[PDB]
């Protein structure tokens, strides 16, 4: 099965630019916990932004061009990315926007972090009627985390 994992802020005319609006180590810990020992699929730009393989996961990068780093697995289509994962329980698609769009119709589960920051203007719109919330938990900002956030897991209805 295919899952998407992403961090989401509120869309708002007059909000911050999307360059770097939050700092959430707690969110990266949730990301790690829910991706470890699963294959992760990402687009080339997301790969270049992370800048190093995610340890303890099979890293699969989508690019139309040949690969340029032997530390990861390179694929040229969505179907090839899925086939590269083999027979596993859960494939994690980690971004970015173009990649989420292509995989959302295939996905059974969404792991979402709803961050209480307003940004003017990555994740596709999803029909709330087609998804059922199965886990959610709110957390206050703290000394290490700039904003409050809510983890949520949605499964197809
Ligand atoms: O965030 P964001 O949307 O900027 O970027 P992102 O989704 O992290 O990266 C998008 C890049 O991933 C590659 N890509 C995405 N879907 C593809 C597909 N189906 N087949 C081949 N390559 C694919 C393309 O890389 P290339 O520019 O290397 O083709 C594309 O420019
Ligand atoms: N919830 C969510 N949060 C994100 O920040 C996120 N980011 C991406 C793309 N960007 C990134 C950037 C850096 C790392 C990263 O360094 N992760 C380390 C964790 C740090 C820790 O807790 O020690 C890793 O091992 O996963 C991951 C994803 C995709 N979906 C997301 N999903």
């Amino acid at each position: 099965m295919i899952s998407l994992i992403a961090a989401l802020a509120v869309d708002r005319v007059g909000g911050m630019e999307n360059a770097m609006p939050w700092n959430l180590p707690a969110d990266l810990a949730w990301f790690k916990r829910n991706t470890l020992n699963k294959p992760v699929i990402m687009g080339r730009h997301t790969w270049e932004s992370i800048g190093r393989p995610l340890p303890g996961r099979k890293n699969i990068i989508l690019s139309s061009q040949p690969g340029t780093d032997d530390r990861v697995t390179w694929v040229k289509s969505v179907d090839e990315a899925i086939a590269a994962c083999g027979d596993v329980p859960e494939i994690m698609v980690i971004g970015g926007g173009r990649v989420y769009e292509q995989f959302l119709p295939k996905a059974q589960k969404l792991y979402l972090t709803h961050i209480d920051a307003e940004v003017e203007g990555h994740f596709p719109d999803y029909e709330p009627d087609d998804w059922e919330s199965v886990f959610s938990e709110f957390h206050d900002a703290d000394a290490q985390n700039s904003h409050s956030y809510c983890f949520e897991i949605l499964e197809r209805r």
